[PDB]
């Protein structure tokens, strides 16, 4: 299943797997985590275009830089700086637009760019995205990590030292970038099995009870 | 000392167990001290009635006083005692009656300023006495007096609700009932400041753990 999604659960039933759908679990929400990092792409797109003209970069590919300058399409426009800062000034309704089979044209207007940047997102493979990172994919990866449902309130729950604890444990996760995603799944799955306990509040309170009823009953 | 924003906690181990059993002491003083009555919630209480005769006799001082002091105007009919109350806080503003004694006063009101009436009650009541009208309501007001101090400031931010929680609670379990109250808090203060406040602190949770493992190991 897909759901890593799941709110809260991920980190309950996890415990509480047989190694199969762990070791699952845990390779594909690492690819997961990957898939879903963002690059920041206003430095990529200028680096990868330029100096190139209007035509000549939807001739390329590198798929994305296709997907992105498919929006070379609202109007007229190395000149792609021009496009964002000229395009990124107003949220109203100016730049105009193409027709295709028929006349839609005041209409975004200020597109947010998640029609360019989304676009690209989905047409640039992952591997491209791994190497396009080397070793900011810490924070990004890190960055999609924290927003997953099951994520979603840890910061409140267990605290701002716990909280760095987990951060400071993902990027000491993986060292180099070349097995960085072997990394990072080895870590999802240490955690998922138990836990996460301690980084978790309650895992380490539980931790104690049981460790101290070890140092207990070892009457013999 | 009191009031200090970040070191009681960490400087607190060690003090010497004299010094560190003045802290616990004028400690639990403070916290009783500065403990917010709450008066309406004593309301209820003897004026059930009517509930006449109270405000003459009233063994208990502070009803003596208090009430003595808010007989002077014409008590509030026509919707026990509770009716004339009202007219004092959405009296605003009235400035009605309180004939003397003679003719005139006109008057104060003001609803007009209970804050006379309270200033006689917290006059006429000591703090032992507090700790008695307090009755298992001591615990929550003694608690939001002891998260106004500095070493609190950022509690649960830093260590996160579920521990906030379980600080609460094991505050308020400090003391089985009013009898002994003053004493168990003080324990309970005590007895957290010499070691800690370890768990609950996150970090004391986590080096707790460790250090019953280098036990284990130490030991087996």
């Amino acid at each position: 299943g897909h759901m890593r999604l799941l709110s809260e659960d991920l980190f309950k039933q996890s415990p509480k797997l047989s190694e199969q759908e762990l070791d699952e679990l845990a390779n594909n929400l690492a690819d997961y985590l990957f898939q879903a990092a963002d690059i920041d792409w206003h430095q990529v797109i200028s680096e990868k275009t330029r100096g190139l003209t209007t035509e000549e970069m939807a001739k390329s590919e590198h798929r994305y830089v296709q997907a992105f300058c498919r929006e070379i399409l609202k109007y007229p426009d190395s000149v792609i700086d021009v496009a964002l800062k000229r395009l990124q000034t107003g949220r109203e309704r100016l730049f105009t637009t193409t027709d295709e089979k028929g006349n839609r044209e005041l209409k975004k207007g200020d597109a947010i760019l998640e029609s360019a940047i989304n676009a690209a997102r989905m047409a640039i493979s992952t591997e491209e995205k791994n190497t396009i990172l080397s070793n900011n994919v810490k924070s990004a990866t890190f960055e999609v990590f924290c927003e997953l449902p099951c994520m979603d309130g840890f910061a409140e729950q267990n605290g701002k030292t716990a909280f760095y604890a987990l951060r400071a444990g993902f990027y000491s996760a993986f060292k180099n970038t070349d097995t960085a995603k072997q990394d990072i799944t080895k870590f999802m799955k240490d955690n998922l099995q138990a836990g996460f306990s301690g980084y978790s509040y309650q895992g380490l309170t539980n931790r104690v009870a049981q460790l101290e009823a070890q140092l207990a009953a070892l009457s013999a």
